[PDB]
């Protein structure tokens, strides 16, 4: 029914996709993700946490909700610098997703206690 193309991965220039491809973000250290984005650093797909197939691992996030983070959804449960996960291919182990604080313009911070300069 529908395929996505199956020919190149960087459709855009010879060497390297000029402009920016993915590029996702997050709030805090991966905590404030909030959201399944199951794609590695290197586009790669957060394998599911319960995949005894490919890399296996006990202690896994689908027997943990209170991580919030259950099947192939990416997430921190390290509330390391960013989220992270195994990915579908046995050739890459594991990955952190594209994620990095985003740097939005937007208010988004609802506290105004103290203000920060320069820093």
């Amino acid at each position: 029914a529908r395929i996505h193309h199956h020919h190149h991965h960087i459709e855009g220039r010879a060497p390297t996709e000029q402009s920016p491809g993915v590029q996702d973000c997050y709030h805090g250290d991966g905590q404030s993700y909030r959201g399944s984005f199951s794609t590695t650093v290197t586009g790669r797909t957060c394998q599911s946490w319960s995949s005894m197939t490919p890399h296996w691992h006990q202690r896994t996030t689908e027997y943990y909700p209170n991580g919030g983070l259950t099947r192939n959804y990416c997430r921190n449960p390290d509330a390391e610098i960013s989220p992270w996960c195994y990915t579908m291919d046995p050739n890459v182990r594991w990955e952190y997703c594209n994620l990095t604080q985003c740097p939005v313009t937007e208010s988004s911070v609802l506290a105004t206690s103290t203000a920060v300069s320069e820093q």
